[PDB]
């Protein structure tokens, strides 16, 4: 069994800036979600081999973890915080459609969740 390759996270050719609302997403948010004792299996892409998943990687189409979205924050990979925020809901829902309710990872996808919206709710306006 093989895992893809991650995500994308470099690019020196992408259309790219700075802005106040990204500077939050990794600050706070990010920052925030990856300190919690549930962020651990969400810290790096799901590997296949190792938990003996082979349908996976067959049936989501469109991984992503927080390591991702670090680096991508960290590589200014983002232009807007739509962008960023969609990675996160994407992460999420990855999980909460592969497992079943009340499994150990969805709750701890639904913590991490729970303070993931609290944060977006605050997020500055576009300066
Ligand atoms: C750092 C990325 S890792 O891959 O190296 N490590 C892990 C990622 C995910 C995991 C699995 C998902 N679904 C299958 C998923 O959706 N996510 C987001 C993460 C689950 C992992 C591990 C390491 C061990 N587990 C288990 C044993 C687990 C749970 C469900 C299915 C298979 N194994 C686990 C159980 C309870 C609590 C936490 N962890």
């Amino acid at each position: 069994l093989e895992n893809p390759p991650p995500p994308e996270t470099s690019n020196p050719n992408k259309p790219k800036r700075q802005t106040n609302q990204l500077q939050y997403l990794l600050r706070v948010v990010l920052k925030t979600l990856w300190k919690h004792q549930f962020a651990w299996p969400f810290q790096q892409p799901v590997d296949a081999v190792k938990l003996n998943l082979p349908d996976y990687y067959k049936i989501i189409k469109t991984p992503m973890d927080m390591g991702t979205i670090k680096k991508r924050l960290e590589n200014n990979y983002y232009w807007n915080a739509q962008e960023c925020i969609q990675d996160f809901n994407t992460m999420f829902t990855n999980c909460y459609i592969y497992n079943k309710p009340g499994d150990d990872i969805v709750l701890m996808a639904e913590a991490l969740e729970k303070l993931f919206l609290q944060k977006i709710n605050e997020l500055p306006t576009e300066e």
